[PDB]
């Protein structure tokens, strides 16, 4: 019938788990109104820059006649931004019922200072949801007793219509809607420290990467391209023995090239010793800890926590055959080598087949990366004094009730046999896009992210406004792998992010 | 729209915890008339001296379909104060079930002596809410079994119309509400 | 020809092409004249209101001239009018004297 | 105004560059009704199923007052397909001038079978253009003389209205349009056979290529998923010497390990020869060709057109050090090495450090890839003799006056410094797609694709039904390499790509 069928039926939104443990007075629905909602509106929206009137919202909960509780209606003007309090409620409020079958459906009608919308005005009327009265439940008892879901909908309202055509081309002004960062799909994700494909999650407190990571306004901590490629850098044959200490050859940060590893040795050890033990072999899983015992040790081997790498030698003048490569970041005062932990365009050391005492200088090219040095079961960046900083340390604490993640990847070694991992802040493709890209998210609206396995486990992830991954458990475990994701929007930070995990 | 957007909605004023073990017969909102019930009037009224009409009172509760229960209303005249006996309800009452998930919404007449209101006059119309029926729960046994909330809110009735505005500065002759301590 | 809205600002790209677009031929004796319609977010734009409705013209095929060959072959030039829409009237009117908030037109330096 | 601006605007589509060098009948626009055309309708459609009516077209040419020449208007009725031949205007037409400076705009009727048009029907009306007669030019002469555009633009007829609303979610049947393959954006684009980024075009005769290839129908001549990750082999300790095949341990294609490299060697060569020499260090670049001279030589070295890669050695049951990994796919019959050009689960060589005869079993584990072995200026997979087939050998000749192209990547070699290249035949992000994803493409009509530099430089690309690269140039040369792409749509591949190079 009419061109406009979508102006007419009801687009789902999101939905909430309420909880028969969740306090009295706690928000549910942050949401505002603009086109930013409805996806059809928001799609269309792409082909003007004017928007007005308001927007429906049908939505309900599925109670049972047993239960008994009551939630409450406020339409939020623009300007203000409601807190998580009672006194929201000393407002001109809606009460609403669990058992209600029958789904609300009102409207949040725009006041607007202006005549009509800019496209990107983030400060409009805005309505919410808040639990006035506690979910009871005749049966109480023990664990998280139960708790329904409740659903948001939604219809572009009568009186709301765009207003100014733009013209095709004329770049956007502010920014695409972020829910276009994780790919969904577990398949292509890989780690932004290291090329490997994410294949497990980790439940931290503290996060920090400067390396390779993203900022929202496009700005980076970091010192190197969103991408993995081999670093090549050149190094002035030292005539004595190894050397290290080799300046960049094409890189976008002075120096520090572009895509050299992340942390530095953690003691002042030195460049030496062949296959430098730390013991048994063939004795495979004795070991992991402390050693073990007198006799199998856990580690040492000099050269440890060094970053393997194959490797291309130059040649200069001349002599063959590359050999090497084994390094980090640190100060290469005489045979020594002391971790540094500010890095600069002097600390990046190698080792080599340097050779012949004429001094024949400027020896390497290139070296990739390989592996690790086996510090016992250290997922590589768990510790702010082994990861290095530019100058700044980019991290995020335990924001709102929510927990900061980290990727668990993996890192093949080397003496050993094959084996340990590493964590990772963003998913790779983020990073990619943060830099190639430009969004709007409210510094206290993460980026909901839905995440399920291939029973029925699912939970959330959000987006820090500086670009972290948070959740809403204190523990998640085991779960299918072959994991494929999706996009919600924005939620305040404020709200955990309800998952049925476990 | 209307300059007075509040002389149509809602505003919350108070809720009660109803519970399982209380006894038949008990008060529950003493509540009554003056615009020092809800707090725009409450707050508009200091600007005026005379007041008169009525409020209408919307209030709910949110039982399960399981509990079993019966509320009483009943709008108190001037001059007499309720007591938490049963007797109240040998008066004209409106029954009231906790299974209703529609919210009430009656209004509390302005019966009076005078013609406007004194600003002060504490001696009006009321009305109030007593449990008629105990509050019946299928899985009883030990500890304060359960017992579910019930709100109230308010919305100056038509009828409600001021009438004397005074003039700014002209001390008031009695005393603001005490909800400032 | 094309309008581009406000909050946008033109790439001298080919991509602003695939936008609505009205062409334009040089042979066309006849001056074009048409309208930049003004898209608003307010009701009355502010004197200083730098962000509003916008056109451009952009190349889309190249000058061709049957006698090519060396240096800078040739190329005519092209003129622009204007004239105050009908729908277009002020509204506010200042007192004198009350500074003005933004800063003149720099074309007196 | 109306909330359907697009319906009422001309939105543009192609053009086209009409040479004086085109004989008299010639197609240019084998353009076909469905919302297809115009992109807004394209995305609309997105919601539907339904779709009836017609479609303006507008579109003209700039011709100078000088010119002369007329151009041909068809209306060809659903079910045929017209030919670049003459005859094709002893039907009703209308004549069209070059001097014409009013766009002409008329309409194709939608003549149907059914009553609503299924999305997919790729059988209805069509339009197109002709050149009725040459284009003449008062100062002809010697080269291509001149010749200007075509423009044409697209506006939704009045009379075409959709109809079914499709519900969303309910996967479309049918498959999305192939304009978004390439990336738009020179950088991320690296070769299929290779990790590399592209920097440079190869303009050639024939194309063939498996590994990693991808057709259109989904399907693969191929034997390995479309990414580059680590390959694990599992060999059996020979006792003696080196050994060579190991079956794989988790690949999509039974014994053939997904990832294993493309060619093989050229000739029955051996295992051995340390440093084998190909004469001359330091004597850079006095080397191309047949070894240049005498004393100076170009190829040799043993085990040349060798696979290097890094490798990670398993141990067994014990003894260390990774150490060497030199691939290929061949028969391993005694301590030779004959080539094999059909691949199975009988041929994968490699080098190592077996070792001790106690016969100990099944080494290695994995190995990446880093070079290959300098057999001069062969970039590598330019002759049929050294691809490596499953059993099919996919091609692509001269279609139409378009030429195949591949992507001159870049491979580093060993016992030289640095240098020698590869080709490739699909942008791998391309191949990611096809196997990802399910388009429909005419077998007739590539896949239009615009490539520009820095300056002003740009041509076209087109994409094979089986999914290769053509290009309308006899050849291409150096441009500015900040390169960006785009899609335009389909072309009967009948019709060259016109492109502002050279």
């Amino acid at each position: 019938s009419v061109d406009s069928e979508w102006e007419a039926f009801f687009s789902f939104h999101t939905s909430v788990n309420w909880s028969t443990s969740e306090t009295q007075g706690k928000i549910l629905f942050k949401q505002a109104l603009g086109p930013l909602l409805n996806p059809y509106l928001t799609h269309l929206a792409k082909l003007y820059v004017a928007w007005s009137g308001s927007i429906d919202v049908r939505f309900s909960i599925s109670g049972s006649g047993v239960f008994g509780g009551k939630l409450a209606a406020i339409v939020v003007p623009p300007g203000v931004d409601p807190v998580q309090s009672t006194s929201m409620l000393q407002y001109p409020h809606v009460l609403f019922d669990a058992r209600q079958v029958e789904p609300v459906v009102f409207t949040i009608p725009d006041l607007r200072s202006t005549l009509y919308h800019l496209m990107s005005d983030t400060d409009t009327t805005s309505l919410v949801i808040m639990i006035y009265n506690d979910l009871i439940n005749p049966y109480a008892n023990d664990a998280n007793s139960s708790g329904c879901i409740v659903t948001v909908e939604t219809k572009p309202g009568s009186d709301f219509k765009f207003h100014l055509l733009k013209p095709p081309g004329s770049m956007l002004t502010h920014g695409s809607v972020p829910s276009d960062l994780i790919p969904k799909s577990s398949s292509l994700w890989i780690g932004n420290r290291y090329w490997t494909d994410i294949t497990d999650f980790v439940i931290r407190p503290f996060v920090f990467q400067a390396n390779r990571h993203f900022d929202f306004n496009q700005e980076t901590a970091g010192w190197s391209t969103p991408r993995f490629r081999p670093i090549t850098v050149t190094i002035s044959q030292k005539g004595g023995e190894k050397l290290g200490i080799g300046i960049a050859t094409d890189f976008i940060v002075p120096g520090i090239p572009d895509g050299w590893p992340d942390t530095t040795i953690p003691s002042k050890l030195t460049p030496a010793g062949d296959y430098a033990v730390t013991t048994s072999n063939g004795t495979d899983i004795t070991t992991p800890r402390e050693y073990d015992s007198a006799n199998e040790i856990v580690n040492n081997t000099n050269f440890k926590s060094m970053y393997i790498c194959g490797a291309l030698q130059r040649a200069w003048g001349d002599k063959k055959i590359s050999n090497t490569a084994f390094i980090t970041t640190a100060t290469v005062e005489g045979n020594n080598l002391e971790p540094s932990n500010v890095i600069n365009p002097t600390k990046i050391a190698v080792f080599q087949d340097n050779h012949v005492n004429r001094d024949v200088q400027t020896s390497d090219v290139t070296l990739a990366l390989l592996g690790y040095t086996g510090i016992g079961e250290e997922a590589i960046g768990a510790d702010r004094d082994k990861v290095v900083r530019i100058s700044v340390l980019p991290e995020t604490g335990a924001r709102g009730g929510n927990h900061p993640i980290f990727y668990k990847n993996t890192v093949k070694l080397g003496y050993v046999i094959r084996s340990i991992d590493v964590f990772n802040s963003q998913i790779l493709h983020t990073s990619r896009q943060l830099s190639l890209n430009n969004y709007l998210l409210p510094p206290d609206s993460f980026a909901v992210y839905r995440i399920i396995d291939a029973n029925g486990s699912w939970f959330d992830i959000g987006i820090d406004s500086d670009g972290f991954s948070f959740v809403g458990v204190s523990n998640i475990g085991k779960l299918e792998f072959p994991l494929s994701a999706s996009y919600m929007g924005i939620q305040l930070a404020k709200i955990r992010l309800a998952s049925n995990i476990r």
